[PDB]
């Protein structure tokens, strides 16, 4: 190989079905891997499960930092699109 990797930004994203079955205590781990310790905190403190992440709304974003607000809104969508195409007609 040649191209090196690190893991400190939007590079890896989980699957939707996977997040839909996550928890407000487990989802925090996902962030810990993305160097998002500021997010994982609220995820456990406010008890925000994966299902709540993908549905990041103005009511949820308010419970997040202005430094990760846009990051979570952009990430939450990345997962929704990561859903394994099976037979969705919507």
């Amino acid at each position: 190989g040649s191209s090196g990797s690190s893991g400190m930004a939007l590079r890896n994203v989980p699957f939707r079905s996977e997040v839909l079955g996550w928890d407000p205590d487990s989802l925090a781990d996902y962030f810990k891997k993305l160097n998002y310790k500021d997010c994982e905190k609220a995820v456990k403190k406010y008890h925000i499960d994966g299902a709540r992440f993908l549905n990041l709304t103005e009511n949820d974003i308010q419970k997040f930092p202005k430094l990760r607000v846009p990051i979570l809104s952009k990430l939450s969508q990345e997962i929704n699109k990561n859903e394994e195409r099976r037979s969705i007609f919507t």
